[PDB]
């Protein structure tokens, strides 16, 4: 599960620094 738009796509703050695990696409 890569970035949903080629950019750090985060639909929250906590998941935005947890983009290493699985970006919310």
């Amino acid at each position: 599960c890569p970035p949903c738009h080629g950019r750090p796509t985060c639909d929250s703050f906590t998941n935005c620094w947890e983009l290493l695990t699985c970006p919310p696409c």
